[PDB]
């Protein structure tokens, strides 16, 4: 298989929900590689979406991207981008800032 975190995709875009508080945000996967892939169980997807914030979430567009699907709803009043690149690129942003706070301000 190898796809053991392709479960994990499934476990950002529902951490993208609360984070959003999505009512209908048109999650934009990470390729066709996943676009037909974390679009194959739908109904599955949009479960929890409907259940802590208000309305069901549902995928369209397949923009190629990197590993995570960037959640940007419909009607564009937010863009979460909880894409690999900026999880990958953006922890290290915490840690390099987080050794900068090993002094700052003594």
């Amino acid at each position: 298989e190898q796809p053991e975190y392709k479960d994990k995709l499934i476990k950002l875009i529902k951490d993208g929900a609360i984070s959003l508080g999505g009512g209908e945000l048109i999650v934009r996967l990470n390729k066709r590689d996943m676009e037909l892939i974390d679009d194959s169980t739908l109904w599955n997807l949009e479960k929890e979406v409907e259940n802590a914030t208000k309305k069901v979430t549902v995928l369209k567009k397949g923009e190629p991207v990197d590993i995570a699907g960037g959640c940007i709803i419909e009607t564009a009043d937010g863009l979460k981008s909880l894409d690999n690149s900026l999880e990958a690129i953006f922890n290290r942003n915490l840690n390099v800032i987080r050794a900068r706070i090993t002094e700052k301000l003594f």
